[PDB]
């Protein structure tokens, strides 16, 4: 008893969606696919619909698409993009070739805010609080974001925030080259493949983000990998003996020991005028050694979030089986799996 679809040439492609979705307008296209805004007559919500482009053109692609669908279907938290609906005009696995994803329309990312507004210390408390709240949830499911940036953070007029972008194709080296904001928020360990990274990489991103909202400027706006690494070490000091031994890459560790030793600066003199509690939290987040970096759970209990902290209202996620990450299958099988997920989907209770 499927809906009734209608075709329409939006942007370079022909979107075929259920009748419930009207007034679709372009929002942006890319290798990932195409995104449209629309009004969901069945719920009265304004939504954003994404049509995946060539989801099963390769094994690497069919797998990515399965990953993204699995991630989005799993997310059930207020500060994390939830999946309101997912459909395909296809009537059987044989026809199956298109995938459409539907989620809330927030309206603006975090870049807009920090540009056309003035953030009080109270605002920074609320915004970062929600990022950390959603992060405690994500990490509790052994899920790593890996790419937290202001553009991956959606906010509405009420200043409520939702973390976005999961299971997206990794950034090409060209995308990480030069004076680009796509690298400014990454932790040094992944930016230079120092070791096997983990969730602590997101905490570093939050640090970079929180600093920007407080000062209104990018924390480590490097013109390239090396220049960015220098800006970092300049603030947090050069690696100690303990951190060097953890750097698996003999090449990277080699380049590091060639840099003149520098002491960790004084955050109080760097972030002048900032809430002393903000400064302290920033020192707990921006720690070069990832093992000693504060966790999201620990940060939420930090005095800087007293006004908002609520130990009974910061839920964790259910188990997320991602054993498929090390499974070797053919396009067809990844595709069939994706299809099963689409049909087994269950709309949010509301
Ligand atoms: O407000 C929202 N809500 C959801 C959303 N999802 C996406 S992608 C996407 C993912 C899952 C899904 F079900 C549905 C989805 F659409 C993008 C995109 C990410 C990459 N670039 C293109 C769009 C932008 C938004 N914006 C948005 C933001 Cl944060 C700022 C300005 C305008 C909008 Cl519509």
């Amino acid at each position: 008893e499927r809906p009734t679809f209608y075709r329409q040439e939006l942007n370079k492609t022909i979107w075929e969606v259920p009748e419930r979705y009207q007034n679709l307008s372009p929002v942006g296209s890319g290798a990932y696919g195409s995104v449209c805004a629309a009004f969901d007559t069945k719920t009265g919500l304004r939504v954003a619909v994404k049509k995946l482009s060539r989801p099963f053109q390769s094994i690497i692609h069919a797998k990515r698409t399965y990953r993204e669908l699995r991630l989005l279907k799993h997310m059930k938290h207020e500060n994390v993009i939830g999946l309101l609906d997912v459909f395909t005009p296809a009537r059987s696995l044989e026809e199956f070739n298109d995938v459409y994803l539907v989620t809330h329309l927030m309206g603006a990312d975090l870049n807009n805010i920090v540009k056309c507004q003035k953030l009080t210390d109270d605002h920074v408390q609320f915004l970062i609080y929600q990022i950390l709240r959603g992060l405690k949830y994500i990490h509790s499911a052994d899920i790593i974001h890996r790419d937290l940036k202001p553009s991956n953070l959606a906010v509405n007029e009420d200043c409520e925030l939702k973390i976005l972008d999961f299971g997206l194709a990794r950034h090409t080296d060209d995308e990480m080259t030069g004076y680009v904001a796509t690298r400014w928020y990454r932790a040094p360990e992944i930016m230079l493949n120092w070791m096997h990274y983990n969730q602590t990489v997101d905490i570093w991103s939050v640090g970079c983000i929180m600093a920007e909202l407080l000062t209104g400027r990018t924390l480590f706006p490097g013109t390239d990998h090396i220049d960015q690494l220098k800006l970092i070490l300049r603030l947090v000091g050069t690696p100690g003996a303990e951190l060097l031994k953890k750097i698996s890459s003999e090449s990277a560790r080699n380049y590091i020991q060639s840099l003149t030793q520098m002491p960790k600066m004084n955050f109080a003199n760097v972030f002048i005028g900032a809430n002393p509690l903000a400064v302290d939290l920033l020192e707990k987040m921006l720690v070069l050694d990832s093992d000693k970096r504060i966790t999201a759970a620990q940060a939420l209990a930090h005095a800087y979030f007293a006004q908002y902290h609520d130990p009974d209202d910061e839920p964790v996620a259910d188990p997320y089986d991602q054993s498929f990450e090390s499974r070797d299958l053919l396009i067809d099988e990844w595709k069939s799996l994706t299809y099963d997920e689409v049909i087994s989907f269950v709309p949010p209770p509301l």
